[PDB]
């Protein structure tokens, strides 16, 4: 029989990737797995526009529910979009509403590897974005010169009612910005037990990456790790010798952390930071690997039932440079490992969290990365890692399904 | 003998320090009449004992004398507080003299020599803003409540009219609520003077932000784009770096951090907000060699219009060659990297106070060229010639030799 695939959500894009996508969908998955749990959204800018983010809420309900989300690249319509793809209106980046709709305490960036091809990393990397707070949700003004003020009143303990002043400053440039923001930290706890768990599993030396020394508002992001770390890690990681007896948490400076992702070319470790430090350590991160498709980008959420939500996308956008391409009858060599790890997480994650069909769903995701790192350590991969004499986008996907 | 013109230098402690005193007592002093120097003791110990008041007493000698020399220092946080056995904590000093000189740009170049293959083949610029951001932030480590940012303009057809910035309910028990301002009018001085560098040195110039997503940081491309359009567009043409119609370049910093490591080639340079340059200039010493293979120079300005510089190094004092030269053991530093914050400093020095410009500026030169060649031949530190490179003492006579 088929493998039955569990409730999964299924968010298909356009363009280039949502091409190669039906193309493995059709040639790869369906003969081999009945999909019949996918609840498949359709995220075409277009159908963006013409439902009036209906879709996009929708996409968000049946996440709550099912709590394993695969996502393919999509084109934000933003200003340019909406001329170039004739929609009526303008519409925000999905990912605050996934950030926030799914209760996300982390996106993982890890590094993606290939049996048999050499990358940057020797050995895999972990990277923990805080997924809520900072700049991401400020509140801000450009202004001229006068009185700035935040206030805090809280709304509990012995001081309940009492306002109190938290700033108060004289901008006396003509052309000035002010900003106001919040971290909430109160899911670090949850973001300290996932990053610890993911980094004992993988066997890497988890790191810490805050500028609290200027930041000083950054102290509990720094606190709540080490204070989950001693009490529940530090003796799992000296006994799997991870780390040695004596060896205590270590905390990175934020400007320091991007010299260590340049000389750490061996890999296995792993950085936990804020929201905007880990969008920019990440994108460095990347580059220092080969390129934006071969980290991951995996956000992870708490259901109110005490299960995680867990959502997967490639790290690459709609490539509509090869789409122009395709249609101009040129030869394309699209890779598509990148959204494959993410297919393959999310349907891992559909069958742990529901218990269907866990050891065939398992063994399957395994055998199509088996079966990709085979053909690129033969040079039957993509051109991007195999050069000229590597397969186009259609060869690489018959040159797979051949093979499982 | 050179006459030294007015000049504060700042000491600090470890290898720095004694590779500095020996730079100065075979170096310096054998040819140049240092009087006109204010010496102050930088010693984590010294600012927790002063309880800072030498921290202010170089701010105001700095606005005085406007040409600042700093070696690296140690910043007294708790575990230096342990280590060094001091009474309290303290910042670093960077907030006070930036804020203190009315910074406008740190400038953290690549250290280039001609025969010596570093990580990016021509050279980077950079232009960090000197203030605002986080770095001047009001906040608290809150729980649940209410937070209200209000503005009232001083000026305009609004002055008096208190409006609401923001209003949220923080809804965490543990929560940092953060307020701060970029102040934006110096960022028309920082543009020409990033052009002005990039165009001298004819590499291609960027501006870095977050803009698409930190709307606030709008006008900071705004204004270096307008600048960038009505002052220089036309000679980046006439030099070479850009082609007619070619207009500049916004990079995301997020972007900015892949292109640091992609760009080896150089010859291109990156103005960006305090915390972006922060990070980005530790990316690029990195992807260059190390820390110190890059320069830091402060530019403010007194209420008089006169340009105030600050230099230093980009690296620390460097404790663990403190420890193995206490041992008797050999050490290595090279010192390129504080001697080109000297020269700038003794450079700035002799031009603003008119002493020996001429002389001055010759035994910089020579300083520099003394330096360089014995890399060429070799006879460097062990960071770039290898084992068989020279010893912090045998580098020190070697340049001491050849002056
Ligand atoms: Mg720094």
């Amino acid at each position: 029989s088929k493998i039955t695939a569990a409730p999964m959500v299924y968010v298909r894009g356009e363009e280039m990737t949502a091409y190669v996508m039906d193309l493995i969908r059709s040639r790869w998955i369906e003969p081999r797995v009945d999909v019949g749990g996918w609840e498949t959204f359709d995220l075409r800018a277009k159908n963006r526009d013409d439902t009036e983010d209906r879709v996009l809420r929708d996409v968000i309900e049946a996440g709550k529910r099912i709590k394993a989300i695969f996502k393919e690249p999509t084109v934000t319509p933003t200003a340019d979009q909406v001329k170039r793809l004739g929609l009526r209106k303008s519409w925000g980046s999905p990912n605050g509403a996934m950030r926030r709709g799914w209760n996300g305490i982390t996106i993982s960036r890890d590094t993606i590897h290939i049996d048999g091809v050499e990358l940057g990393y020797k050995k895999p990397v972990l990277f923990e974005r805080h997924a809520v707070g900072g700049e991401y949700s400020a509140g801000y003004k450009n202004v001229g010169k006068g009185k700035l003020t935040t206030t805090f009143t809280p709304s509990e303990g012995p001081d309940a009612g009492k306002t109190v002043v938290v700033d108060e400053r004289e901008i006396v440039d003509e052309e000035a910005a002010v900003v106001t923001y919040h971290n909430p930290y109160d899911n670090v706890h949850d973001l300290a037990r996932f990053f610890f768990g993911r980094c004992l599993e993988a066997k890497v030396t988890p790191y810490v990456v805050t500028k609290k020394t200027v930041f000083k508002w950054q102290e509990p992001f720094w606190q709540i790790m080490r204070t989950v770390f001693d009490e529940e890690f530090k003796a799992q990681f000296v006994a799997a010798g991870v780390m040695k007896e004596g060896e205590e948490l270590v905390h990175l400076l934020s400007d320091a952390a991007t010299m260590k992702l340049v000389q750490w070319r061996q890999g296995g470790f792993g950085m936990a930071a804020h929201n905007y430090d880990g969008d920019v350590l990440t994108d460095e991160l990347a580059q220092v690997h080969k390129s934006p498709g071969f980290i991951t980008s995996n956000l992870v959420g708490v259901h109110e039932d005490g299960t995680l939500i867990k959502e997967f996308e490639a790290s690459h956008g709609t490539v509509a440079d090869m789409d122009e391409a395709r249609l101009r009858g040129e030869e394309t060599s699209l890779n598509p490992l990148g959204m494959v790890e993410g297919l393959i997480g999310a349907m891992n994650h559909a069958a742990d969290v529901h218990n269907i069909d866990r050891d065939r769903t398992h063994a399957f995701t395994t055998k199509m990365r088996t079966v990709i790192h085979q053909l690129f350590r033969e040079g039957k991969g993509t051109r991007d890692l195999c050069g000229p004499s590597g397969l186009t986008t259609e060869q690489f996907i018959d040159a797979v399904a051949e093979r499982l």
